[PDB]
């Protein structure tokens, strides 16, 4: 049948536009041959593609199109693919199309030029219409969303930037013609598509650093226009992760403004001054203070309330913690398990309490409650089981989504929950054995739901939401409550209660953005994973699990485990994950106790002289084996040099075996030479003769053996 080099001719993309005109346009065709599909494929590729967008751009009903699967004669399997679009008739939950599916299959970059060129063509014949004198309406929200989920299958690198760029642009020309109108309807649609831009080049951010020689100056520009005017409801949108991720550029210049306030001069300092040193925090208490019945009287609707304004009403009380947690529970049982719901009321009570960062940091007192008994009370938590269904856990996924959601807003900090959660999570199975056996397996479940056998989801935008706030928050301390979880164990159904405590280690493990963070976590420092706190035996039982999840399942056998785990340690590794190779060995050499370090040495050293015997008796398969010098010369040489000066003598003993026949001595000197026909060991002592003391004996011997 077909090779296999034939299926990657689709696979060779050119990412780069304008190439060349008359050549590469012109050449590129008849590479394959001459056929009338590929001229017809270009008259119809756009066209599938216009009438969705005129009947947006014009604002055409969908009631005058139907004749649009009628006409065609052909619907072929993609002709017959744009007849089917409507069969949907209204909107629903539906898929993408397959064509776009397959797309996201085969030939992402070749047709991610015309839709980014479809783009350019809407945002810019508007701004050629929007100052042209009647479009002063502002661009919809509805379309934003369906039209990243769908751009997202094409890869694409282009479409970030000249976004970035046009915005900037177009925004001066507003100001120039459309500040003296002074209207009320700023900042509704354009700050929400502002942020909606930052957050995907967030998703993208290798896009955003290869721009930096006007990233950083044009700040100024498109948010200065505003002030040396007349300004109304000041800038709407702020940028917030500018003046502290980026630390390189102000090297070059640095400046200072001296038009902030009388004393807000202080606080648009802090403005700018982002990155450390927390103001004193509302020093009037936030616990219990809203009792009952006061989110009927404000409207989240209405959008035109500001922060500002928001302060003289929480001055006279800070009161927002206790008549909304029990506003939201009462609702969610009253509403359905509907995806609309669920969602809205999240997003909805976010921006509440948003530009509220002082109530980032009193939210634990939801879980603080229950977990300790400093609260008091019996009967304030029997209600709390009646309204939980323990058994099912499809609706679990939507308080799982909540999370997630409650997550990506990327201004609330769980710091706290490093110190005052974990640690006494501990104590808490350890005290009380048949009083909280609930809550070591409640924290199990729903630390998987924050990190989560598998089905393939449809979601993938807030899918990859996940991901990438988890960078966010620094290593230092997370993964000491990773520990804490695994050192307090010390048909999914069908499973018994006692076996979940081992798939646990797993599971967490299974993920591979678990794995991954603790690989290149030692890759700076292994001074972490070197506190006291953690297991001596717990801890190495897991490296394994570390290193590899697609490996086969090593098992726990025979009355010395360990002995064998010595013997495979070199075998296992291969010759490309070189780094946290060797990187296992000192963790479990210093586990192992100060008794045994004499039988510590020569097993390292007998290990790599029956690797080398089977193919002495008997090519970059066997290279791994023919470079293991370089794990053995990134380690410690004390320990090195012991048991290599020692490999040499019994390497030079292999060759001493006589009393026997003639002919015998030259075939056991032959297969010792076979295996020790290596050049690493040439290498191991070139190692070794930096900080040595004497070796000029060994060699002597077989000088001797020899001359004779």
């Amino acid at each position: 049948d077909q090779p296999r080099h034939v299926q990657y001719a689709t696979h060779f993309p050119i990412p780069q536009e304008e190439s060349c005109s008359h050549e590469c346009n012109q050449r590129l065709v008849v590479l394959f041959g001459v056929g009338k599909q590929r001229d017809d494929a270009r008259h119809a590729i756009k066209k599938i593609t216009k009438d969705i967008l005129k009947v947006l751009n014009r604002k055409g009903t969908a009631e005058t199109d139907q004749l649009a699967p009628i006409v065609p004669l052909n619907p072929t399997f993609l002709g017959g693919e744009d007849g089917q679009k409507r069969r949907r008739n209204r909107p629903e939950a539906f898929p993408t199309a397959e064509d776009i599916f397959a797309k996201f299959q085969h030939l992402s970059h070749y047709d991610q030029h015309q839709v980014t060129a479809q783009v350019s063509r809407n945002v810019l014949e508007q701004i050629t219409s929007f100052a042209l004198g009647m479009s002063y309406h502002l661009p919809l929200v509805q379309h934003v969303q369906f039209i990243f989920d769908l751009m997202e299958y094409s890869l694409s690198i282009s479409g970030l930037i000249d976004f970035a760029i046009q915005l900037l642009n177009e925004l001066s020309v507003v100001e120039a013609e459309l500040l003296l109108k002074s209207s009320d309807l700023v900042g509704s649609y354009t700050t929400s598509l502002c942020l909606c831009i930052v957050a995907v080049l967030r998703h993208y951010h290798a896009c955003l650093i290869l721009n930096q020689d006007q990233m950083a100056q044009v700040f100024e520009g498109l948010c200065g226009v505003v002030k040396h005017g007349m300004n109304r409801s000041d800038g709407s949108s702020a940028e917030r992760c500018i003046l502290a991720y980026l630390y390189d550029l102000y090297t070059s210049c640095s400046h200072l403004k001296n038009k902030f306030g009388e004393l807000f001069s202080d606080f648009c300092s802090k403005v700018k001054n982002t990155i450390y040193c927390n103001v004193e925090p509302s020093e009037s208490n936030m616990r219990w203070a809203p009792e009952f019945m006061i989110d009927t009287l404000e409207n989240p609707a209405a959008h035109t309330f500001t922060y500002t304004g928001l302060g003289k009403s929480l001055s006279e009380n800070p009161a927002n913690r206790y008549s909304f947690v029990c506003n939201a529970l009462m609702h969610v049982c009253v509403g359905h398990h509907d995806p609309d719901r669920v969602n809205d009321i999240a997003i909805l009570c976010a921006e509440l309490t948003g530009y509220c960062k002082s109530l980032s940091a009193e939210w634990l007192g939801v879980l603080k409650a229950l977990c300790c008994s400093s609260n008091n009370g019996t009967c304030g938590f029997n209600d709390l089981l009646c309204n939980v269904d323990v058994s099912d856990l499809s609706f679990h996924d939507s308080l799982a989504t909540f999370v997630a959601i409650l997550i990506a807003r990327q201004c609330l900090l769980l710091e706290d929950l490093i110190r005052c959660a974990a640690i006494p999570s501990l104590l808490n199975a350890a005290c009380s054995e048949q009083d909280s056996e609930p809550g070591a397996r409640l924290t199990c479940r729903i630390l998987l739901h924050l990190f989560k056998p598998t089905v393939g989801i449809r979601s993938s935008c807030d899918r990859h939401l996940l991901a990438a706030s988890q960078n966010r928050i620094v290593d230092g301390a997370v993964f000491a409550v990773l520990k804490a979880v695994f050192v307090l164990g010390d048909s999914v159904e069908t499973a018994s209660l006692d076996v979940y405590a081992k798939y646990v280690l797993r599971s967490i493990c299974q993920q591979e953005w678990v794995g991954e963070r603790c690989l290149k976590s030692l890759c700076e420092d292994s001074n972490d994973l070197q506190d006291p706190v953690l297991s001596s035996a717990q801890a190495q039982r897991l490296m394994q699990l570390i290193c590899y999840p697609h490996r086969l399942l090593d098992n726990e056998d025979g009355e010395n485990p360990q002995r064998q785990r010595i013997k495979r340690i070199l075998q296992n590794l291969d010759q490309w994950t070189m780094r946290q190779s060797s990187l296992e060995l000192q963790l479990m050499i210093k586990q192992t106790p100060n008794n045994e370090m004499n039988s510590l040495l020569e097993n390292i050293a007998k290990a790599t002289i029956e690797v080398f015997q089977q193919s002495a008796e008997t090519s970059l398969e066997r290279s791994g084996v023919w470079l293991v010098a370089p794990l053995i010369a990134k380690l410690p040489t004390s320990v090195q040099g012991h048991v290599l000066k020692a490999a040499g003598e019994e390497l030079e003993k292999g060759q001493h075996l006589g009393s026997s026949s003639r002919k015998e001595r030259d075939r056991q000197k032959q297969k010792s030479m076979s295996l020790l026909s290596q050049q690493p060991f040439l290498s191991l002592v070139l190692t070794c003769l930096k900080g040595q003391d004497e070796q000029r004996e060994g060699l002597l011997t077989s000088l001797y053996s020899q001359v004779h």
